[PDB]
């Protein structure tokens, strides 16, 4: 606890044992992920109900940690584990109009709320997560 | 350590950054409402100590009601911890009374070429951050 205050200094905020990172720019998926990389951390990985709740009442949408395996439609969060949860918006993962859409964001829209499968180049704000306690 | 007093706020939803647990509101409301259910919890609209803690503030990129109001009409400011103003954030151009309205609560503002505090309507409705300092 002694050791956030550096974390603190630079923006970071401590929700249930992690570390979290709003990025005040807009990046690609593996853009966002590097500087995640850079700081030690990764991108988000959702790990329960209050922590999809704790995402989405940012109101902001935002890459996180989940990513398609080659274009099997099946996910795999940045840390290798498989995806079990979900919180996929209504109607998605779709490759939307035939694109492929292989990165995952949290969208917040009027009446559309959720993970949606994004074409990865496209840009977002981005989280990061880093845990800190055991 | 530190976990059992953070627990049952994290499991509402409130988050930590230096002493201090925070809530961002799901509802929009006046800044008098607002303030009633930061009461009810336990804690109080969010009180701006530091630099570090309005770059915290800004960075959720979200209008916010925050816990600083006028004395009276004297363009004077007090927290809702009865502290006097010092460090400020205004926007550029705040505080002003808009159009001769009166303008008593703070909000944190969030647009395009604009970011800081505001003076607002006390009645209009924002969505409200509540801080309850937690830690010595
Ligand atoms: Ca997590
Ligand atoms: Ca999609
Ligand atoms: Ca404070
Ligand atoms: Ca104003």
């Amino acid at each position: 606890f002694d050791k956030l205050d550096p974390y603190f200094q630079q923006g970071w905020f401590h929700f249930q044992k992690s570390l979290y990172y709003i990025s005040s720019v807009k990046n690609t998926w593996h853009l966002s992920r590097e500087y995640c990389l850079q700081e030690g951390a990764d991108l988000a990985i959702i790990n329960s109900r209050a922590e999809q709740a704790f995402l989405e009442n940012f109101k902001m949408t935002l890459w996180i940690g989940l990513m398609e395996q080659r274009s099997e439609r099946t996910w795999r969060w940045v840390d290798g584990t498989p995806l079990t949860e979900s919180y996929w918006s209504l109607g998605e993962p779709n490759n939307y109009e035939g694109r492929q859409e292989q990165c995952v964001e949290q969208i917040d829209r009027e009446d559309k709320k959720g993970w949606n499968d994004l074409v990865c180049e496209f840009s977002n704000f981005y989280m990061c997560e880093k845990r800190i306690f055991p």
